[PDB]
């Protein structure tokens, strides 16, 4: 068992799937929280300059989806076979796409596009991942994985800039709730810092 | 199994998967689309996107989560969990930045202006960052070749259409780029595969 130490904003953001695992499997771990003015110095330091980080017995892990999948390697949220596996990392990545493409650190054109995004093409993944879990209990196989765990924080965010985003979609409104009513998850979201995003 | 991988005629995001492929000498029907047939294949799709890969009627997606399942218990894939981790964030770095790039964007003016940020400003820092990370080891992960040093090759490869001038500083990166060209397999493919500029 190492000594985790996550580094990031204060905020959920690319950090929170780390977070739902830590708390999922009971592992202890420090919250580091940075303030935006002591960034520049972290910055500095970091092989590739970007967080979330997670350092492992002082080594330096980057990449949250990466560093996600290292600490669900052996444990039931990974996907049961090599194929469920599969579609975990695909479900993921194409979650993280799509919020990837909102223009974060871009006013005026941020507003555009963030409209555009949110009005023309969140429902069509809305729909897609709708059709995808295809009146299942969880998107990938008979149990919880982290990429349930990474729709319910991608849509958590999502909602805050669309409250709309799930009303044609109850189905997917029934994963969040079941999601969050997981009793480590459920205690982490009672605890967790309030925080915008 | 029957594999059928699905894709534009383009290296592109496909290209991962069809390198290692070629290095597991796993046979696999390449399918190039028509631009013609796209607007109509499209509506089939898991999620609107190929690359797709089905594997015995079975439809995969993302083409990293495919190459990711296909190097599974492979050489290709790192030696330890914590090494499996350095091969994915390597990846993912590479990913975030390339997909950064407007390539669909239709108004050429905002396309070049984009195009021209990223890699004189951007690129250089990956660039950068990528060589300090490798140091003067053999491969980008380990002792062994992995995915990550592919996708090292595949991603440079077209950043040096748009900017040949891009390892100029980097004779690291450059004999990293002709160690993943000089692998057997992979020589074959490139000198196989159809001659695209993306
Ligand atoms: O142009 C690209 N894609 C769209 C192709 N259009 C579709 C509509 O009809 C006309 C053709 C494209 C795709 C992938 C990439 C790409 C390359 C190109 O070799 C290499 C690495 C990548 C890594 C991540 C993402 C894209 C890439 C660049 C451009
Ligand atoms: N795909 C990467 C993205 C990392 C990333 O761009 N993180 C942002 C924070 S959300 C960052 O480091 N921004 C500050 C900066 O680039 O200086 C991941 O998931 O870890
Ligand atoms: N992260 C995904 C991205 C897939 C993707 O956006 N593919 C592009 C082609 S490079 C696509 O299908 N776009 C055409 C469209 O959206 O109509 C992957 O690597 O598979
Ligand atoms: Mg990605």
């Amino acid at each position: 068992h190492p000594n985790y130490k996550l580094t990031y904003f204060n905020m959920r953001g690319r950090a929170e799937i780390i977070r739902y695992i830590f708390a999922y499997l009971d592992i202890q771990y420090e919250d580091h929280r940075i303030e935006q003015a002591d960034w520049p110095e972290i910055k500095s330091t970091l092989p590739f300059g970007k967080i979330p980080i997670l350092e492992v017995d002082g080594l330096t892990l980057h990449q949250s989806l990466a560093i996600a999948r290292y600490l669900t390697k052996n444990t039931d949220l990974a996907g049961n076979t090599e194929m469920e596996q599969c579609h975990v990392d695909a479900i993921v990545d194409t979650l993280d796409d799509f919020m990837s493409c909102f223009p974060w650190a871009e006013q005026d054109v941020k507003e555009q596009m963030f409209n555009e995004l949110l009005t023309y093409n969140a429902p069509h993944l809305m729909q897609d991942l709708d059709t995808y879990l295809g009146g299942r209990e969880w998107l990938i196989g008979n149990s919880v994985t982290w990429a349930d765990f990474y729709w319910e924080i991608c849509s958590t965010t999502l909602l805050v800039f669309k409250p709309d985003l799930l009303d044609n979609h109850p189905r997917l409104v029934t994963l969040r709730k079941k999601v969050q009513a997981i009793p480590a998850v459920a205690n982490w979201i009672k605890r967790r810092p309030q925080t915008k995003l």
